[PDB]
């Protein structure tokens, strides 16, 4: 048992930045580094295209929120915490495959 946590800063910082993905439709937290005066859009474009995605397949808002963040803001806004990822409900071309039916 035991658990714990700790806090973090917030300074100016001119280097590549980088955050964590959730892969809510997956199970695994993965990591996209990039520019930060780049986008959102901009950082995911080689990560969409290195991962057969698109910028309108996927749909990026952090964890407990209303609607989904907007990429045109610099990845220097989204280097702190842990972002989640809200995939399509359909993906052929992609790595990996692990997914299951629903019914309701």
């Amino acid at each position: 048992g035991s658990s714990g946590s700790s806090g973090d800063q917030e300074v100016r910082l001119e280097n590549r930045i980088t955050f964590q993905l959730e892969l809510v439709g997956l199970e695994r937290v993965v990591r996209i580094s990039a520019k930060p005066t780049k986008r959102l859009q901009e950082a995911l474009q080689p990560i969409l295209a290195k991962h057969g995605l698109s910028l309108d397949q996927v749909v990026l808002h952090r964890p407990g929120e209303k609607q989904p963040m907007d990429l045109e803001n610099p990845v220097s806004s989204v280097a702190s915490q842990t972002l989640v990822l809200d995939t399509p409900p359909d993906a052929k071309m992609s790595e990996a495959r692990s997914s299951g039916p629903s019914s309701g």
